């Protein structure tokens, strides 16, 4: 009784008010901060009413009803804040669904440039709780699918970094460091959770259960199948609740799962010892990031149970899901060197071969050669990674980003230029993150993280579809997304982009830029001129790009006031369309 009191008691008031603030920020991303704080105060005082007496006049309602009622106190400002008045006009489940379906992955929110370190330490120590609520509210409204318990862990490290380095000699050499690494890990955190929610919402929980079986058997190889199955069921419920807006239930169940894992370490893995001593948030984060355990040495081959046995078709028919779940578990525990998407491709190939061979006349002869169908599927990513990494170690991260940017702009010239720039930069970053790994586990690092970056290209393009190839590659099937995009070639059906009045913008504000903003500006110009000529652009885009670099260096080192950028910009647009 009184579900809201049950959540308040299990989570504690501090984690309660933080998770509710994250939920409000993720549902109304354009609502101001103070309105969210007022409604958070209201429902937590109401939750105190309910744990005081679980028979009070409104404590039996559902969390969605309570949060949706409090959210629609402000959510239909008829001026123009009425685009989500859709849901406030609905009720029951329809309104929550409407709320979920209105989450914006690329909102029009302004760039959060935050002030000098002294102003931050001042606003921090003036009121720590409002400073940290502001951090939560901003990250949650700009990342509406952010893993909520992980966000609590990020906020905890955020406040610890501020308490530490605001009482130092130089507040810059201590704070901005950890702030930037927190920001990088935050965007990696939310992109990974974005893939999880997209897989759940667009492919059902069967796809996530299979993905979880593969990943958990990779990491917990000494665990028995029933143990992995139990962990997979609980992990799928945690991420299902959380991707669907049930953040309090997401967090409470995640804590219960961390408690169960750390109570049964001896039947799961040998590498949970030091993570299982940490506090709640640190414990769950460490469990979710632990390295793969040592696999059992004398593991039998799998042909005896899945290829050579005469009960293959009978086991595939009487208990289909258990049989192939056991197959994926037995194949994933033996191959930590394979990526998860590859292991799911092999599992689906095994299932399809079993489908067509169990209907034939000599099934054993038919499915005895199923392990050969896996050779091309294993060879393709290994080649892709070795060639792209030996190209990366030649070019370096920045030029590797430019190479992937030209490649994918040739593949899908219709996709928005900013999204193209961001996805290719995040595509290039997998070279620095994984190519440096030993090839021992070079594939799971790269392809799985590629599945993350490409998923962002899906959800950013999903909201404004313009390329049918992106739509096909992202909707046909999850585990095949990387080959679909990899096998694409130049779009010969795309009519190029003529030089337009604002194809690019060059004022004096390009020299005073940081090193990343200037890379993004040049990469944006590179996207635009590849869109101007997708073919016949061998790699003499180098010629136009070096001419462009000579242009901005010249008109910057001049006595001008970007007057040079004006009529030497008309000279650039002339000399570039000729090439």
């Amino acid at each position: 009784k009184s579900e809201v009191a049950h959540r308040f008691k299990d989570l504690g008031e501090e984690n309660f008010k933080a998770l509710v603030l994250i939920a409000f920020a993720q549902y109304l991303q354009q609502c101001p901060f103070e309105d969210h704080v007022k409604l958070v105060n209201e429902v937590t005082e109401f939750a105190k009413t309910c744990v005081a007496d679980e028979s009070a006049e409104n404590c039996d309602k559902s969390l969605h009803t309570l949060f949706g009622d409090k959210l629609c106190t402000v959510a239909t400002l008829r001026e123009t804040y009425g685009e989500m008045a859709d849901c406030c006009a609905k009720q029951e489940p329809e309104r929550n669904e409407c709320f979920l379906q209105h989450k914006d992955d690329n909102p029009n929110l302004p760039r959060l440039v935050r002030p000098e370190v002294d102003v931050m330490c001042t606003a921090f120590h003036d009121n720590e709780e409002t400073f940290l609520k502001k951090y939560l509210y901003e990250i949650a409204r700009r990342h509406p699918y952010f893993y909520a318990p992980e966000l609590l862990f990020f906020a905890k490290r955020y406040k610890a970094a501020f308490t530490e380095c605001c009482q130092a000699a130089d507040k810059a050499a201590c704070l901005l460091p950890k702030l930037d690494e927190l920001r990088d890990e935050g965007k990696a955190s939310s992109a990974k959770q974005r893939l999880k929610c997209a897989s759940l919402q667009k492919f059902g929980e069967r796809a996530f259960k299979a993905w979880a079986v593969a990943r958990l058997s990779q990491r917990f190889p000494k665990a028995e199948f029933a143990e992995v199955s139990k962990l997979v069921t609980d992990l799928t419920k945690v991420h299902t609740e959380c991707c669907h807006g049930d953040l309090l239930e997401c967090a409470d169940d995640r804590a219960d799962l961390a408690k169960y894992i750390c109570e049964n370490q001896d039947s799961i893995s040998s590498k949970l010892k030091e993570c299982c001593e940490k506090p709640l948030l640190e414990k769950s984060h460490c469990i979710a990031e632990v390295e793969n355990d040592e696999m059992p040495a004398d593991l039998p081959s799998l042909a005896a149970d899945f290829v050579e046995s005469k009960d293959v078709c009978k086991n595939y028919a009487e208990a289909k899901d258990v049989f192939l779940g056991m197959f994926l578990y037995e194949y994933a525990r033996r191959h930590p060197d394979y990526s998860v998407v590859l292991l799911l491709r092999l599992a689906k190939t095994y299932e399809t071969t079993l489908e067509k061979c169990c209907a034939a006349a000599d099934p054993h002869e038919c499915y005895a050669k199923v392990f050969d169908e896996f050779k091309p599927l294993v060879e393709e990513p290994q080649n892709l990674i070795k060639q792209n990494c030996e190209l990366f170690e030649q070019l370096g991260e920045y030029k590797f980003q430019n190479a992937l940017l030209v490649r994918y702009t040739k593949k899908v010239p219709q996709v928005s230029t900013p999204t193209l720039v961001e996805v290719s930069r995040n595509l290039g970053k997998v070279g620095s993150k994984c190519c440096k790994h030993p090839e021992a586990k070079r594939m799971p690092c790269a392809e799985d993280y590629l599945s993350v970056v490409l998923n962002q290209l899906c959800v950013l393009h999903e909201k404004t579809p313009v390329s049918d190839r992106v739509t096909k590659c992202c909707t046909e099937s999850l585990v095949n997304r990387r080959p679909c995009f990899s096998a694409l070639e130049v779009d010969e059906t795309y009519v190029p982009k003529e030089f337009n009045a604002e194809t690019f913008t060059f004022h004096a504000d390009i020299c005073t830029l940081s090193e990343k903003e200037r890379q993004i500006k040049k990469q944006t110009a590179l996207v635009e001129l590849v869109k101007h000529k997708p073919k016949a652009t061998k790699e003499q885009l180098k010629a136009v790009m070096d001419d462009f670099a000579a242009f901005v260096e010249k008109c910057c080192k001049a006595d001008d006031k970007e007057t040079c950028f004006a009529e030497e910009g008309k000279k650039l647009v002339a000399a570039s369309q000729a090439a």
